[PDB]
């Protein structure tokens, strides 16, 4: 009889990983948009009227919104247990990941800004049969014919479009972006995002042109911040309370502007639950 | 018909002043007095 | 620890967790300023 494995293992270090969060998504939309800074939180979009050259006297103004999160860490937890991983660093890291997921969801779904609410009449298409066939994406490409950048859809909507393509003889082309593969139609890629709503089937598909110089969609952030951990993001120390809880404030300032109304189109009423029966 | 004044004014910056307070007075008395420092908040006059 | 001191070790050694004690010290700002 010799030394055991558990007894010997009592003298060994384990390799501890930082906590893993399964809700982290690649957040493609934030990576694909162009971001313009807004010096003091107000952004006025002037327009030619009825496009002599006249301007409208009541242009829309976009006010940057603020979202906050208080991160509380006991001082004994950070004082004692910060080796080899900093406790406050990981706490704030996971907080900021969750906050940026919420930020992408609000870029798509907010009621003030947000693509699915700021789509002009005439830029809204409906499916003919329910499933997203190639004809529907050609309708979308008609609405944003000028210089489309990408499609935005739920991954299940992308799978439904692929099934429709496979029912026809068409294999859609594929491209590589950010080290990942995406499906394209007529050269405009389909970008996945689980933040696009999906309720009993019945999702939506978007087509965007991005850029300030092309009069497309632009994101808006606040450039100079105290703390300033990122683009429109700040972390600040709030203080310590009587129970020895140290608090941190995380603030994120963002908005979104569609510069001209033909920069965005939405295909509505997309059904993702249809499967073909192949019989030969 | 040409460009209007309000429509053209939509593209112009306004010159914003700092807020004006009407209760500011010259406060002459504070300017006229002599001020002596007190090292630890107590001043004894013998 | 060595068990029953081949050389074996105990599989449930005692672990000591450092404890924290705190005290809040309040000072009026006028008392420290003046």
């Amino acid at each position: 009889l010799a030394l055991r494995d558990v007894a010997a293992r009592q003298l060994a270090n384990a390799t501890k990983t930082v906590p893993q969060l399964r809700t982290i998504t690649p957040r493609w939309l934030v990576r694909l948009l162009h971001w313009t800074p807004v010096e003091a939180g107000i952004y006025r979009v002037n327009q030619v009227k009825d496009a002599f050259v006249d301007y409208i006297d009541n242009p829309r103004e976009y006010l940057l919104s603020a979202v906050n999160t208080v991160v509380d860490v006991h001082t004994r937890i950070s004082d004692l247990y910060s080796n080899p991983h900093d406790q406050i660093r990981e706490q704030l890291r996971l907080t900021i990941e969750i906050m940026k997921e919420r930020q992408e969801s609000e870029l798509i779904n907010s009621r003030e800004y947000g693509l699915l609410n700021n789509v002009a009449p005439g830029q809204l298409v409906h499916t003919r049969n329910g499933a997203p066939t190639p004809d529907d994406l050609d309708e979308l490409l008609i609405r944003v014919w000028k210089e489309p950048a990408f499609f935005l859809a739920h991954p299940q909507a992308i799978a439904a479009f692929g099934r429709e393509c496979t029912r026809r003889g068409v294999p859609p082309a594929t491209v590589s972006l950010f080290g990942s593969s995406f499906i394209t139609w007529r050269g405009v890629p389909l970008i996945p995002s689980d933040k696009v709503p999906l309720e009993n089937g019945k999702t939506k598909i978007l087509l965007l042109r991005v850029g300030e110089s092309r009069q497309g969609v632009v994101g808006l952030y606040q450039p100079n911040l105290p703390g300033e951990q990122g683009m429109g993001l700040s972390v600040r120390f709030m203080g310590i309370n009587r129970k020895a809880l140290a608090s941190y404030l995380v603030s994120l300032y963002c908005s979104l502007a569609v510069l001209t109304d033909d920069a965005l189109a939405v295909l509505d009423n997309v059904d993702v639950t249809q499967y073909h029966t192949y019989r030969y």
